[PDB]
């Protein structure tokens, strides 16, 4: 338009009266597709205060009724699927096929979470005291907040708000300043179906301003955020002031282990069909590939051939490409610098390794060989489509190198030996380990990272429980 | 002696080579009973590095074997019970009877926790994918740290190390600089029974130095601490730098609600026999008493009479007193100032209200009437034996005032009406609610505070789980 | 028609070739509404063999896919709701309003059960052996059977088949010979949506013949049945021959306790609005009323007035009545005999007590006073609308008399005292206890009777688990 | 002596006044070692009535106090370990080493079970009704009974009474008429430590008499039994009369699968060191050995050599033998007949195959080759040390043949391929599957058989739950 978006506070869209706006750009063409308010703490406070006023009534509603509200939202999403998918493609730069999957998955995820209504249980504990009953109830936290990243922006809205609402909490969400459009569409659905005012709020702005208020406001019981480790650190430090609970997912460096006795065809496909599910921008797919000698040569060749076939370009104009552009300028620059450094350190460029120059932010699928566990490229989130390869002799070497990281969210291994599999599972220090398949968490699993990958977690029963707290009642006589 | 204590690092006692020492004083006589090293970050690092080296081997041990080690420690504690009780009395200032209970309870707690060995379960989750198994294993965090307060110093050692060790973690503990003696005795038992080196480490020093290193060191998977909200804030802020998990218990202002239809005798006894279980220094017993009109006069009189009978003095020389001295000078001063402020604001002194002057730090049982929810005494941890009383008309008023606090750890109510009880339980926003009995958490319950009272929790199954993290394995075909 | 119904075996309706048929009559008019085959063991065997052939493929399907099939069935039911409700009214004799509720509830129940797909969990247990993993998987039983009663005939189909199918089992169902029509309609929906052949089978006939084969066939992993204790005994005895698992619900004599401090209005309404939800033919609503002296007179009068307003008649022609006819002739006769015996024993008829003579099987709402715990009417399922009332002095007397029964499925009490409630809960020996409300189990609860009321149970997580068995895997190294 | 044993009823030993006695013989020498009363139903009734009188008070005791009682019993057992081991050796015919293990294991098992005291949980379920709480409590069944077999006679006492007592139930136990001595010693310990009268009762006699009364008495909430499928059938049929819950373990035909890629050394040792842990009389060790072609010849030879080294004889006079005598004459006879039949059918005797003639009941380790899945020896519990071997080509053949049995308690497989292991686990229809190790259930697992192997189960959390039933409370407002 470029359309100027309003925030969603206390059951209604509120037109921004400030003079400062933030431009939302299309990563493929660099053109301005929309504008959002340069929100400030006060805007966050209004949303938080509204969420607080609505929380008692919301938690008082039988759980099945909150589930009913969630189902109305998912149904609204499916009705506007193509519209929302296009928004994601346009601002996030991901290929049409993946955007479509994200939208459909988000709706299914919400429905799945709504099913917890009559299932989350409190407990009755035996007491040492005659005639006493120890009742442990599961209560809502109260007001919660969600801070979202640019990757899987739409899904992450649901990943936080669905469990939050189901358990009786209210929420205030802030999407990334780079991908707010899909979030506005989510708010419109919430508004259209009539969700009780204050239960779901959407605030817009930067991390340093709005994000910080969502983390530091004393009325917030828990702050949930997904994205960079740097932002997570600032969020937690701020939450500390009020002893506010934090729920963080800060990505990492997913390592992949390919053994000699591994199904070469399966391994290569799993690694490329994972590093491709979002222009090589996801936090679950192998960013560190370890291949042992015995099969090294064969593996590197097939993998090299697979990456050559990977075409990049504008997602909106090409439905036959496997990769879109990077989110923004800084992202592209950091990729270049890291690849260059790697090369200077001794890394062998088997493919790509040269940034494209022109409209949008494109970087060619890059394959690096003769890489050393020591090199900085093995200890720095490379955003773009860069695959560093490291050879090894024994399982212990591979497991040891994979564990050698400040991140511990996702891992994977390919082999056919029972002992090797059980050994890798026991030795790998990660929240997730994929065996002979591609990386992608199920809604009923538990996406939780070790070390700097995060705190708490998301999805399944355990993800739902992050939004609940206990009240232990000692009923005497 | 005054004996000069060494630290316990990597399976052996290490003599302090520094020139700076911290004097440990007897709160009843102000005499120096011992001295501990003015530990520094480097000392904490040595302990942490030792804990890291021992962790893999320790976690590799079958759980029942770790339990066996824990049982040896509890047995060592019971053998030295009277010796340890005296240490607690001497440095903590608590009465002989309570010290004895703390020691016996600590041993039982350790045994109870050891019983979790073959019981904590991982899970097997149904997958949407044909032939796939989703295995969710429960793994240890790795290296953990514990920072302890002066109240219930001995028990708190076990409250953190027992669950930690059982689940395969190693630990580094720092007792409060005011009550380290009981902790040294704990370390001697660990050393005598031969616990594998590095699994249990004891470092000595101040919070700003040693404590901060236990919270900020990158090798620490989780930092556990009990004490003041101010220290908890600094601990969490520091942990944020490395996205380190935190487990905090920061006390509060336990409110008590006395209804008209309440067993007057029971209520009064429960409130005084709780505010007395540690010279009125515990974080679970009523520090805010709400009494409704109908029974106000009767209740205040019986309560006043009960408090007059409360004798204070040196725990070591008197086994017939209900109260000992406050932990230190600053503690005593803060109590005076808060009582004085309360009075100036309109508070009516029905008993006590005047600090004692002489050796040690004694403050008389104080009863304040005509107090207003507004007054600062209702929003500030009063350490000493001060009981503020506030009258009310309806249950809703009492519940509303009790919830009006930045703390939400413990609560209580006295009544005989089914509807009133269920209403109080549903309305009270606390981690714990005691009905018609005194405040004291069971080892099988879950001591976890709401709002600023903390993060995570302790005791029972949920306390044990704080020391475990998940590893989700997607086994395809 | 009277239409002649076929059975549903191995994915298709099979026309009966036998010469013997069973007439299905309308309890209100005694007219023949339909006819079903006088099935024999061989027919059951064909269904069981078909279920066996389909089970491996069915269990092999991801759980969410089985859930998808279940959702198609519930959706089919809602589409034909009015049609099915009429069938129930016509053959079961229940009032239009209750039939409608049963149908809608059945559909919601199926959807609720389908939600367990990704939720039922296996477990990972710590081993005493180094390097060993103990994996406990939840597997299907295989082929299961369901034998249904005439009360809530439609719902009971789902209560057994929904959990059975969800967990990977196949099933063969036999409805009561008195109420098979609603079951045929259920089979048509299964056939129309295309459920894989053999997964759901419907056989028709008597208990002694078809029912016995469903209990005694060696290929059946578990036999599930709801109805009379006499039939349950024969079913279990037969299952014993092959050590076949049994799941039984055999009704009982639900006792109700009315205290002096009880909300008289609430109590009376709860007792009449429960004894009315199916012409006084349900197995959950008070069939034994205990009222204490203090409020006796008041209670008996209000209750007497409430029962006078209860009109009986043909459900199909009257949508303003609270009661329909009894299921059959024998049922009516047994009611008469029991009321008469009661009277001869000293029972005081305060209302009704005289069977109606003419078309259909009607019995007037009957109120009996001055009844003694001793009388046989207190130890015999009275089918019809008969309410025996017994006075008592203390809570202990009431609890003791309520427990004095071979049945222990459902119970209830009305009071406002916290102590009384907790005392009743602790003292009452029943699978269910309702406090200050009417009797009706939630889908997320657990309907399981004590003593002769049954074995195993239905509904919620525990009901779902009845259809699962464990496979413990000891994976060494 | 031969000593004449009294029963243990209502807290005291009761001298038998009947004229009929049953001789207890030493299976190695056929000499009379003791005599027990030929108990009758009335004796069982006295015990059951006593158990009923004590149950309310026992369940009323806090769970930890019941655990304390259990710990006193285990401690009493360890004090008399050698004495009890000798009793088992003498009457059961098992080798000294295994008897010692059984006694020590029994004591550890009791302690393990006592640890459930503060751990078994009830649940709090979300309701669809505003202001309603659904409380699911775990209650005791009441009076339970245990009927024991001759194998692992001592352990089985604890396997039933430990979980029973811990959860608040009382119990009446009847040991096998062939091995009652160890049970009398158990009763003496119970009497000496002072367990409340009626909680633990011991009755003596035959199955047809005393056993039947323990299964058919209306006051019994659940009957638990381990032994032959024939007796289990009679027990369940009788329990049916009162809809009495049953808990059965009826042995079976444990199959073992040896793949070509299997650790030959490990497999052979696991099979012989399992079939030897009780003179080849256990219900968990391979009684059906399936070996594939590729490794057949090698495996059969090593296995043949291992069995030759197996020496048999009097356990009391030889502490260097791997096998004792069979329990009784009928047992020996049935083994002969089955081996002979097998031979006539085409079975090739590679070793043994000829019954010993003289004092006691000895049968030589027998190895049968060229056996066919069809042969009756593959479908009949062979008691003695007979190992039938069957060759196969593919995994599917082995899995299919193993599943081809009316029993489904225990199974095992030896291989090194990840896919093979996961395939065997998924394909094998048994309550237990051992991979690359010998057969022996852990106390924290769940010993539960599929098909005719039983109903319900024992050990771990699930075994404990068999002794608990639910009480669902719907607390409105
Ligand atoms: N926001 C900006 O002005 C600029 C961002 N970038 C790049 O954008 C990328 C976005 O990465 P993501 O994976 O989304 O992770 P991220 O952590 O940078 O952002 C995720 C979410 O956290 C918020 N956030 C950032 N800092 C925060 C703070 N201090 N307190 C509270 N919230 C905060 C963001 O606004 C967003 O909603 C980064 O790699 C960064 O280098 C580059 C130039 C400028
Ligand atoms: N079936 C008949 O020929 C007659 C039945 N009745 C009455 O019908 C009533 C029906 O009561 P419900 O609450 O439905 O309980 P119920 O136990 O009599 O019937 C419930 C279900 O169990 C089956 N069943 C009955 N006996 C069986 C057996 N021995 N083995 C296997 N299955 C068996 C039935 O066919 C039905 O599907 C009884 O009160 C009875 O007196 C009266 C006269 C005849
Ligand atoms: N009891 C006897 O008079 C004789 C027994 N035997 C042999 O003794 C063996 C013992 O085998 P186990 O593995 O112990 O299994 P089992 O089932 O024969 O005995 C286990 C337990 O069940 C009891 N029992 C047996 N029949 C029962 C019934 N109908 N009702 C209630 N309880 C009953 C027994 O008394 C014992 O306590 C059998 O193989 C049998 O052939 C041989 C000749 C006589």
């Amino acid at each position: 338009v470029p359309v100027q978006h309003p925030m969603y506070i206390d059951g209604q869209f509120v037109t921004w009266r400030g003079d400062a706006w933030i431009d939302v750009v299309n990563p493929a063409t660099e053109a301005v597709i929309s504008r959002i308010p340069d929100g400030q703490a006060e805007d966050a406070r209004k949303a938080i205060d509204a969420a607080e006023r609505a929380q008692p009534e919301w938690e008082a509603l039988p759980a099945i009724e909150r589930a009913s509200w969630l189902r109305k939202i998912s149904a609204g999403i499916r009705e506007r699927a193509s519209e929302i998918s296009a928004l994601i493609v346009e601002e996030g730069g991901k290929i049409q096929q993946l955007a479509e999957v994200e939208v459909a998955f988000t709706a299914d995820y919400i429905d799945y979470m709504a099913e917890w209504a009559r299932r989350y249980e409190g407990e009755i504990i035996q007491s040492d005291r005659p005639g006493e009953n120890i009742l442990l109830f599961k209560r809502a936290l109260g007001v919660t907040t969600g801070i979202l990243p640019w990757n899987f922006p739409f899904f992450l809205i649901a990943r936080k708000m669905a469990p939050a609402l189901l358990t009786g909490n209210t929420i205030v969400i802030k999407p990334s300043e780079f991908t707010p459009n899909n979030a506005i569409a989510f708010a419109k659905i919430v508004d259209e179906i009539g969700l009780p005012r204050g239960v779901f709020n959407l605030v817009l702005g930067r991390g340093e301003t709005v994000g910080q208020e969502l983390a530091g406001n004393p009325k917030v019981a828990m702050v949930s955020m997904t994205g960079s480790v740097s932002a997570g650190e600032k969020i937690m430090a701020t939450a500390a002031k009020n002893i506010t609970k934090v729920c963080l997912e800060l990505g990492g460096k997913a390592p992949a282990i390919v053994m000699d006795d591994a199904d070469l065809e399966l391994a290569v496909k799993a690694i490329v069909d994972s590093r491709v599910i979002n222009s090589g921008q996801v936090c679950n797919c192998a960013e560190r590939v370890y291949v042992q000698k015995g099969i090294y040569d064969q593996f590197v060749n097939r993998l090299g051939e697979a990456m050559q076939a990977v075409q990049f370009g504008n997602p909106a104009e090409r439905n036959d490409i496997a990769m879109g552009p990077l989110i923004n300028a800084a992202a592209l620059e950091r990729v270049e610098q890291k690849v260059a450094r790697a090369v200077e350190e001794g890394a062998r460029v088997a493919f790509g390794g040269k940034a494209v120059e022109g409209k949008g932010y494109y970087y060619p699928p890059t394959l690096l060989l003769d890489v050393r566990q020591e090199m900085s490229i093995m200890h720095e989130e490379t955003f773009g489509p860069v695959l560093p390869v490291v050879a090894f002799d024994t399982l212990e070497d591979a497991i040891s190198m994979a564990n050698d990281s400040d991140y511990g969210l996702t891992s994977s291994i390919y082999t056919q030996n029972l002992n090797v599999a059980m050994k890798a599972i026991k030795g790998l220090k990660f929240g997730e380990t994929y065996i002979n398949r591609e990386n992608f968490e199920a809604m009923q699993g538990f996406h939780a990272g070790w070390r700097k990958s995060g705190i708490g977690g998301a999805d399944g029963k355990h993800g739902l429980h992050e939004y609940l707290q206990t009240q232990v009642v000692y009923l005497q006589s």
